[PDB]
């Protein structure tokens, strides 16, 4: 008789930061794992991420409008199949509007068990802060990539003997992918020469945009290398929309949608990169990246202890005395600074969370529902 | 020009708790009240309540059901409201499922002032317990009724400049209605001898009815006093379908729904109130009423450092012990204890939470929204 | 059936603090009522005694030498009585050496009440401050003072949901015996003019007796009044073989045991007190009267937010200073400072630990011992 | 002129992980060892014991019978031998009984330094819970295994400057002994196959007992591996009275007491071990062992951190998918998870633990003493 | 465009902490090196520094008196230097009277970076306590050498999110200058043998003169190795005009000021280190030195962690007791115990201070000036 686990998510993000979790999951118990999106676009990104992540047991059929009807309809579409297959846990990673749904899985005393928590750039401006803070304090068990995070936890008076630190998912995820990365033909793909291209990455949410087109005006003066921009289509025609965008030309680059591996191949050959991700300090950190963070809070301070990047912003003025200083004397192959004791000792941290969620499974019954 | 405030609702106890609140919201601002749920549910009930209490701006027909689709449609019909609407402020009093509405009012980046705010009673299987800690966390402003409730809110780190205490709602409530209270004819009208019944009050969510049950007999076999049995349709049912429900026979009496002005002068003339009801506390401090709390946590600890009632749960022999204590001596014109001080010195919180909303609505819009 | 309740006491002081809620107990529950002590001292000391405090149902015979072997007696003994007796909670007040019985009980899970919890002087030269930290922390429920010893208990991590204010003691008991202090001859039995003698009263554990007697000897000169001196056998020696005690001569009068009732009496009619009892803060407040606190740490901090008292020491210089400030215009008649709210809004403090203890057994048992 | 340390253990558990300290503290200081218990008891363990630890200086003769007397009895005689020897500092291990006399160390004013402080399972069915909080709380120095527990004693209000993270003993105690423990012939004297074993391990305080049979039951229909079955002989009985003990036969084997060195050797080599020792978390980490710990609380949540072992209870469906989850591809010489960064950095904890008490004897006599 | 840094300083100490931070901030930043002493004293001392540390932009000329008026002087003469420069950023090192200034910086509205923040040894006594105080309350970002001091400054309610952690700044200045120090010849320049010899430091500002007099007698007459004494002439002298100081005779010899190479040449050729420099746990941690701190209190508990060093005081029991210690099996060149995790891989510190200061000027500006 094995444990059922339901693992919820709604995002690419989710999936490959869980994709060992996943498979250690698969192994060891009645595994089902629920997408609240549509099987359709989830279909057309197949190919892209075409991993050996294998399919979803549900599409809730939920898009993802980032709306407060998006967000009724992920409760309401998670807790018919809470009732229908009556896990004995659940567990969500991050800070998605998914995570939402724990609040189902809470009203039916469901134990749940919840990865990356604790995060907190203490700007609510960023939307995921409002999820963040529903998500950690409904949890039964929080899961943390750093002690920073665990003291926030603990900070807002959650139990310390519930908060569990397994360190970044990313190196076990990065170490499973890196043949197929190192195998990668991006740059002949794209005809790049390694250390002779920024790679810009931007993907969250005017005045805004003009900075940033002028910041990457300034580094096409300086450094005169080109500029390959990811992001989404409505931020796409936004920057074409704007006056001296045309001065540009073919210093800049539209990447469509790639392989986590061949994103992974081009991050590691950049001169420099500016990035939006809240992968970035992660990222940088265990891969030894040239590392801008063009946000203007953030939720890593691990990496300040470290070295491991620069907070930029996306004004020029930062930006450009931020690249000089990675720059400089960066070398990807030899580690100076930047590397993170939290991350670093991650190791297997799908073996973790089974651990984890067998250890505290009956533990969460008795103290928390008294069952 | 006016502040906008919109108060949003789902109960007829948060719009009893509210009344002055909107009295003085009504004298001052462009105050929208929103009730979440079904105009011919409160029509229905409007006889029982008619208190001057002003009809709502808005009724958005979400039936109820206390389901998980019901929390998806509060979050979902609020926010077409707020879209409409365009509040400068949001108000919201207690915890019931309407509060998760919240999410849809801070995604809008509109001040949220939360009152009744960190009830805490530490047993996670009071279902109230998921909607405390979400609305408390989620509000940028919390008013609570006692300094135990504001230790608690800076306990899970939220912002002690930001957290007020008011005092109960009730002592203004209840002066309101007091002449009113006093002319009442309830005990005419259902033939009660003062000091000669007990009002047992019991509206919460099988081994646990019986134990009532056996509680309820016990107490006729003691005192051979009536008993007022005041709860919802699907329980009156459930004790009636009992074995021995027969034995009690013209010593209990299911009471209709009452006006809060009749059922306060009830109250105010039982030999011993057992109540499950969040207010009772309140009330019977408030009121000097001999009373049991009649569940097994509960969130007024204020109480027990006046001496105001005993928790005595709902098994007869604790229940016994603490009707003998409390009643034995008990003379509701003579306070001997149970003046709880946070209650007491509360005066006119309706004066308060306006003048909250007013000092605080640009601070909040600066130090969270950075606007 | 009543709940059986078991009340350890070994000194003199807890039966005077406690002496209404034994009342109050023996009322509504089976309180037995437990002494550690040894009959013969309690027979000697009764006519002293004779408050109307019914007799102990056990004497444990254990001598209270204050060594390591009388504390590991009160263990085994208390032992004895918790299993014949088998109590469903037991009551201490204080922090004398019979509180360390509660290992006892604990390791039997009875729900443990503890009265004037959360006592902090931060010197632990203070004996009683092992056992403060002992009591407090292996109590399942703490009841206090006052707000600062309820936060000095938080602050040690323990549960805010499960600690208490109840407010001094001594209103009530004061008031249940004010009309025989005020009939009291004690003046006419020792030939006293009220406001013309000092009362000092040192019960506590050789440089330090020299200062003492200088301050005393200070005292005479500046105001030449009468020094009546309580103190123990032990310490009118010491004193006596000191090398100018005979200077003091007619000045100086030690007094042997009175009764509670007397005692008050002479506070009430001291031009001003020099005290080290632990309850000098609590009797200056609500008597208004006239005192220094003798010792050199305190743990009633409440009395400085009044103005209760000075923390003199027991050396002259300083001692002189605080006599002439606390004397120049002090009328026990006129309240112009002293008045401590957590003390004087106590009230029926009896009647509160009964509705505690009623409250939380189940909840103890329940959420501590999972039974 | 030597710093005299008096050392006092009550058990064997102590004496062994205090085995490299006792040798620092003999080289260095004037150390006096004490052991509260019976040296007729000691003597008949002695062959098993037989790692090169010198024999205690005093044997006090409590009969560890964990009763209120044998408590009262540690206490009592602690006392004499510290009034004896007066010595200039006292040091404790853990939380037996013995840590009781801590008590007596206290009231004379002896500094006390505590190892493996700040233990916290949150559930006080757990019988060291009342000596945990006692001794952590009365000791001037608290050291500990990890920052988990440094952080649970500065919780709990303790003064962070007099606590230490020494990390765990057992490092630098195996590494004393691996030697002798490689060289163990015990699989030859018990006739055992590497790996095609179950050493389980339970020496803790009926329908529990029966749970676990049953789990044994279910473990030999899976994996038709012998079980080496370590208890108490109270237990061993027990067990055979049960129904179906007898389905077992040749299956099951009880061991007779062992040395620590054959023991580890015994550990190294199961297949998987199920135990409730407090030490499993340490052995299983250090050792990279395949382990179950059998207990529903524990104290080392460090261990989650790192995947090191499965809290599964004592319950068969549990049980069966931790064992399965554990072996599958468990190899002791291949490390893949579960190691400590503190067990793992804790070097020789002998040399920090006198460094600790040569740095601050004079310390704690200024700063708590003021002498 | 660049952002343009303030650091300010007073003493050489700060200067060699700060010497590789100088250089990293001199390549990325216009960069103002400010000395708020007297030129003509430093070019005295240049020939003992003469590192590669490029000279102060400014000299302010305030007598370094250690008075009530220097410390006006800093604050008044850095103004003047604010007003002019207008620097983007101030940082400042350690504790000394010049981090007072940072008072002027803060009205400007300056941010200010404070490095070695949440120095902590609980004693105010001494006199850095003050300073430690004023400069972490103030700056705006505070960065540590531990784990402890970020700690211990969030007890303080400093904001989590603006205090790092670089580690020590020992291991990057020691590295950089790790060949010079090798190649010195200062144990030829001295006739000193390796390992025979003591090496003294004392520093820090009659009764105690006489004990560390003693101290020195009793370590001659135990080894009969020569002293080096390292102290200020202030205190050669009064030393000097001691009784018995004519016993020590050719065993003692005070050093005349030395270069920091040669210095570090002479500590890691030491039989045994005495120290009152706050420099010396991270000293003897990270070149494996046989050293005891002086003091009687210390903010490096890091070191007590690992077994760096003893606290010994300077009375010559204790000193004793704890030379026999640390000496007894000592080799430099083989670790045994001593190794500080924090300080150990704390590596490219001057690349992480330009990276927080770049990371969070903005940040700053928002947040805390709202500009």
């Amino acid at each position: 008789h094995m444990l059922k686990v339901m693992t919820i998510v709604g995002t690419r993000p989710e999936l490959i930061k869980l994709c060992c979790v996943i498979s250690e999951f698969d192994k060891h118990t009645k595994h089902i794992l629920v997408h609240t999106g549509q099987n359709y676009a989830y279909e057309l990104n197949q190919v892209f991420f075409d991993m050996g992540i294998r399919k979803p047991d549900y599409f809730l059929e939920v898009a993802a409008d980032n709306t407060a009807k998006s967000i009724g309809l992920v409760i309401e579409k998670v807790d018919e199949v809470l009732e229908k297959e009556k896990p004995d846990a659940v567990l969500f990673y991050g800070d998605t509007n998914s995570c939402l749904s724990a609040i189902a899985a809470k009203r039916r005393k469901i134990p749940i068990f919840h990865m990356e928590a604790g995060n907190r750039c203490f700007d609510q401006r960023v939307p995921e802060e409002i999820n963040r803070k529903i998500i950690d304090h409904i949890s039964d068990v929080n899961i943390t990539l750093t002690e920073h995070a665990r003291r926030y936890l603990i900070a807002e008076g959650l139990p310390a003997e519930l908060t569990f630190k397994s360190g970044s998912h990313m190196p076990e995820v990065l170490d499973r992918f890196m043949p197929k990365i190192l195998k990668s033909d991006i740059l002949d793909k794209l005809s790049l020469t390694p250390k002779q291209y920024f790679l810009i990455s931007s993907h969250r949410e005017k005045n805004n945009l003009k900075e940033l087109l002028n910041s990457l005006q300034m580094l096409i003066k300086e450094y005169n290398f080109l500029i390959i921009f990811s992001t989404h289509p409505r931020t796409k025609k936004r920057l074409e929309d704007l006056e001296g965008f045309k001065e540009l030309g073919d210093k800049i680059r539209f990447l469509p949608a790639f392989s986590f591996t061949d994103y992974v191949k081009l991050q590691m050959n950049a001169f420099c990169i500016l990035s939006d991700s809240g992968t970035i300090t992660e990222e940088a950190s265990i891969l030894n990246l040239p590392a801008l963070n063009i946000r203007e809070a953030h939720e890593r301070p691990e990496g300040m202890d470290a070295g491991t990047l620069i907070m930029s912003g996306f004004k020029a003025e930062r930006v450009l005395q931020a690249v000089k200083t990675i720059t400089e004397e960066h070398d990807n192959n030899k580690r100076t600074q930047g590397l993170v004791p939290d991350y670093n000792e991650a190791g297997l941290v799908s073996k973790k969370i089974l651990r984890i969620v067998l250890s505290y499974v009956d533990y969460i019954n008795r103290t928390v529902w008294f069952k």
